[PDB]
């Protein structure tokens, strides 16, 4: 049978979700895409020769903490928590979507990746040395991205899948 991950991919508005989501579906950049849209896509691929079924949830509804957003959001196997190497407040929230998703999913070892979306960009305010000891801080590994050039994206839902992988054995 084939194996399906369903990835959630979380952060502050403006980010990167979107696009990174949508590079990775269609192999193409969309530099805007309805910042309201919150919809899942799947896409088959290999990932260390194992043909496997990705679902992945592109997050953008309002701030809601209700029995109904807990669980579709405890549907989600591995987490990508994404903030901008140029936007130092989407950094500074990473830790609150963290804390969410250790609440929903009721454990201290949910799979998550700290993603530095937007690094094709030359006004960095964020050093990759405080983002890789952030990722250091919590256990868990640390991608940077450009959904522009398509830096990264493989390796973020691919070092994901990995992680759920170590989680499930
Ligand atoms: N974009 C904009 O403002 N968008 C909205 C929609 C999402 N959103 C938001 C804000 C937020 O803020 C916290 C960091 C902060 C801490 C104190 C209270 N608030 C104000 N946090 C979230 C958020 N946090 O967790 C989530 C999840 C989707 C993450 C996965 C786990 C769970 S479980 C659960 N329930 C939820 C939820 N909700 C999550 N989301 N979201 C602000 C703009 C762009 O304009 C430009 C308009 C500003
Ligand atoms: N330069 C650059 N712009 C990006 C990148 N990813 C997203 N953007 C831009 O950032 C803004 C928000 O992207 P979007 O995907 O809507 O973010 P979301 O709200 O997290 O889904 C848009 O203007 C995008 O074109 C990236 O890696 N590089
Ligand atoms: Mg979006």
């Amino acid at each position: 049978g084939m194996t399906e991950y369903k990835l959630v991919v979380v952060g502050a508005d403006g980010v990167g979700k979107s696009a990174l989501t949508i590079q990775l579906i269609q192999n193409h950049f969309v530099d805007e895409y309805d910042p309201t849209i919150e919809d899942s896509y799947r896409k088959q691929v290999v990932i260390d020769g194992e043909t496997c079924l990705l679902d992945i949830l592109d997050t953008a509804g309002q701030e809601e903490y209700s029995a109904m957003r807990d669980q579709y959001m405890r549907t989600g196997e591995g987490f990508l928590c994404v903030f901008a190497i140029n936007n130092t407040k989407s950094f500074e929230d990473i830790h609150h979507y963290r804390e969410q998703i250790k609440r929903v999913k009721d454990s201290e070892d949910v799979p998550m990746v700290l993603v530095g979306n937007k690094s094709d960009l030359p006004s960095r305010t964020v050093d990759t040395k405080q983002a890789q000891d952030l990722a250091r801080s919590y256990g868990i590994p640390f991608i940077e991205t450009s959904a522009k050039t398509r830096q990264g994206v493989d390796d973020a839902f691919y070092t994901l899948v990995r992680e759920i992988r170590k989680h499930k054995e």
